[PDB]
Formats: C-alpha cells, sequence, structure tokens
C-alpha cells in the first residue's frame, strides 16, 4: 500500500521497522547517528524536526497509510501529532505513551490509538511474580516464529457465517482456531458471548496454527 | 490456614516501576535504587524505599532479597540488569528472578546470569506499533487483557490434586462449553503450551492460562475441584 512514517527514534522504532521488512518506511529523526542503523533495517531516513510541519511535510505524512510517532517526550509526541493534524486530519496516527497519565491527551491532540510499552511491561512484571504464563503468552503470540500466532481474519460479504451466532460457528472445534475476540470499527470485544452474531466486516482475533487460519478463511467465505 | 506471602524486592526504577507497584499493592515490597527522588514515588504507591545500589551486594542483602518471594529488575542499561543478576545469585541461588531487557540483543546473556524470565517492553511495543497500521484489534486486546477494569480478564487456574480433569482430556473436558472460561494455554515448570490439542491430558500441577467473566472463572474452579476434598 502507500509508505508509512515513523516519528522520532526509540528502541521501540528498531523491532517495528523489523516487522515492516518489505513496506516503505520513511524514518524522520533529527538525530543523524541513526541514518545507518536506518538504512540497515530498509527503511529511508528523512533528516528534519517531527514538530515542525515543513519536515512532517518532506516525508509525505498526507500521502502516508499511517504515522507512528514515538518521541522522547509525551509533550514533544503531542506537539508532533498536533502538527501532522495540521497537515492531515485522516491519516491515521498511531502514537507511544511514555507516561499512562498522557494517554488522554495523545488521543485529544490526535491519535487514533496510543500504546503504551511501560504500561504493559508494568503489569506483566507484577503478574510474573510466581510464574511467568501471562509474560510468556504475550510474548509469543506477537513473535513470527512462534507455530501459533494471533491473526485477524476479516468477514467478508456474503459470508457463510454471516447471521450464525458464536456458539453455532463453533470456529474453534470446526477450524482449530481460538477465538479471543471480534473487533469492529474501533471497538473490540474480547471472549464475545455465545449469542452474538457475526456481520459482515466484523474482525476476528484468533490464535491458532497456520493451516488452521486457511480453514478458519476458508470456512468464513462466501458460498461458491 | 493463609501463610502470608513472602515480600518482593524490586531493584532500580524505570517507567515500567509505577505500573508494577500499582499493581503490586496490598503485598510488601521493597524497592531499591539510588535515586533519591522517588523515595516519594516508592511510598505513595505502598511499598518501601531502600537507598542503595543493586548491583552492589551488600545494598541487596540490605533490600532483603534473601528468601525474597521475587526479584525484579529494571535498571537503566542491560549490562548493569546483568551486574545486579549477578549480585541476586551471590545471595540466593534459587530466589525467582524477572528482568527487563533494553535491547533484544541481551536477552539471552540475561538468562545467562540468571534471570529466569525476561521481559522487553520496547519489543512488545515495536511489534504492536507495527501490527496497528491498519486497525488497532491486537494492541487493544494485550492491554485490555491485563487491565483489572475489564469485564473479561486473563487469569491463572492451578489444577487441584485429586482433580475431576485429572487424566481427562482436553476435548473430553469440554472447558468453554462448561465454564464459559476460553482455554488460551496450559503451563507447568517453565513451559507454556498455547491452544493445547484436543488430545492433551490434564495433570495436577497444570496451570490453566484462561480469559473469562469473573463467574465463569468460578466456574471453571468447580469444575476442576477434587472429587474428594
Ligand atoms: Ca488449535
Ligand atoms: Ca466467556
Amino acid at each position: 500500500s502507500r509508505h508509512v512514517v515513523i516519528c522520532g527514534w526509540s528502541e521501540s522504532t528498531l523491532e517495528c521497522l523489523r516487522e515492516l521488512r518489505g513496506s516503505e518506511v520513511f524514518v524522520l529523526a533529527e538525530d543523524e547517528n541513526v541514518r545507518k542503523k536506518v538504512l540497515r533495517s530498509g527503511a529511508n531516513f528523512v533528516h528534519g524536526d517531527p514538530t515542525r510541519v515543513s519536515d512532517l511535510e518532506k516525508a509525505n505524512v498526507r500521502g502516508a497509510r499511517a504515522v507512528i510517532v514515538n518521541l522522547e517526550s509525551d509533550s514533544e509526541t503531542i506537539h508532533c501529532i498536533l502538527g501532522i493534524r495540521k497537515i492531515d486530519e485522516s491519516v491515521r496516527i498511531i502514537a507511544e505513551a511514555e507516561r499512562y497519565e498522557n494517554i488522554e491527551q495523545l488521543r485529544m491532540a490526535g491519535a487514533d490509538q496510543v500504546i503504551s510499552p511501560f504500561v504493559i511491561s508494568g503489569r506483566l512484571m507484577s503478574r510474573s511474580i510466581d510464574d511467568g504464563y501471562e509474560a510468556m503468552f504475550v510474548q509469543d503470540v506477537l513473535a513470527e516464529e512462534s507455530t501459533r500466532r494471533m491473526v485477524e481474519v476479516p468477514i467478508p460479504e456474503g459470508s457463510k457465517l454471516e447471521g450464525v451466532s458464536v456458539l453455532d460457528a463453533d470456529i474453534h472445534d470446526v477450524t482449530g482456531v481460538i477465538i479471543i475476540g471480534v473487533g469492529r470499527g474501533d471497538e473490540l470485544i474480547i471472549d464475545p458471548p455465545r449469542d452474538y452474531s457475526f456481520r459482515a466486516g466484523d474482525i476476528i482475533l484468533g490464535i491458532g496454527k497456520p493451516e488452521e487460519i486457511e480453514r478458519l478463511k476458508n470456512y468464513i467465505s462466501a458460498l461458491v
């Protein structure tokens, strides 16, 4: 699709870039020492201040499919988001929050989604006091090398599942895929109730093996 | 009949620490750091503050690392985290150590020093971000299933000795239809099986990793309780 712009550089962006290999990514940062790592990761480097409108334009934010924002502090991240919104009101903005208390301000500035790595981290650590299964779960289903992965499968128009409940769909027994959620618009229902009825456009959030995932895609396709 | 839980030690201060402490309200926690500016933050969360160097064995001794329920390590760099872990292992070879890694390449070195579990917030973050380009459902899930205020939570439920499920396969156990809890994994020792096969057979000591409503969770606990009390 369209290129992705990343504003700022942290240790998050390095791991982000690694997963986005094969997509057109522009990294806008003012730290020149980072240029070589950016190129090594397969991305393009654009030197400038992401809180400056003219530099966001240089990165072609107005033609991006999304902008990911993670500057050194939350106030700078907010400043950058405000600059993006002056240029492009509709472009999807994903931002990293440093502090929990600032999340609402990141949204208010214009972020469509906020990710708080240190909230996630602190919560996983406190939950790892006796055993690490919850932390193992989160880190395994996000890793590519895992046999069992977390995927999103959209329910197409004319799907065999349209109008069918979670209970009657019997997705785990039929396909081997665990439904952990169904999402639509900006809403996510985790562990949907048996009487939730699938709609075309619903996104199924599932966990399964690659062959289980294919069985799921076939099961929910339109009749032939 | 409930033996008091042992204290937890936290070494260092990062932005993870504030949220960690918030979740450990109601348990005995000691925080060892050499930054005095954090003392008020520690007391405000209900924990105790110990001023000292976490890479210094005597200060680790002072922070009651010995006999702790767990030690959580999050220093400013991976080399310093490693230095701290080595100090802990000279004091207590068996205590459970959880460490925060700054850079991915250092994870195995942290494990080698003595960490039983490594958590990498920038790896998690980078991956969630990369998955959020079009929509945010995976990031919403991870952050939602970890929050206390959610109607649907991720929990760990142990299979008790003499359980009805002992010897019972996942298929025959029919846990989701019986209790309403999604089984996302089963754990034991340092190992986790995500989404166990139909013919996996439950054992006493197994930990069920599940997602459900509080009442569904209670139904799981009754279903798997011992036949004989
Ligand atoms: Ca399966
Ligand atoms: Ca349920």
